[PDB]
């Protein structure tokens, strides 16, 4: 609803958003597509924050991000 750009942790989502990471449809802010399981996990895994705008959550999907790591071999 009337919310603003806020970045919080997964454990904070569990309480505020009141649904677990796995269920909660968070989009990649670069793709506008939802995050898969590991992609949601990567943010909590690598200790990133999820970004809310107007009560809509967004993050970054590993689809782009995993491959954004240069020290990942040319296979995937
Ligand atoms: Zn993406």
């Amino acid at each position: 609803g009337s919310h603003m750009s806020r970045s919080v942790y997964g454990t904070t989502l569990e309480a505020i958003t009141k649904k677990s990471l796995y269920d909660l449809s968070i989009r990649c802010h670069r793709c506008q597509r939802p995050l898969g399981p590991e992609e949601k996990q990567k943010l909590v895994d690598e200790k990133k924050r999820f970004h809310e705008i107007a009560g809509r959550w967004t993050g970054q999907c590993a689809n782009c991000w995993q491959r954004t790591r240069q020290r990942n071999e040319t296979q995937v």
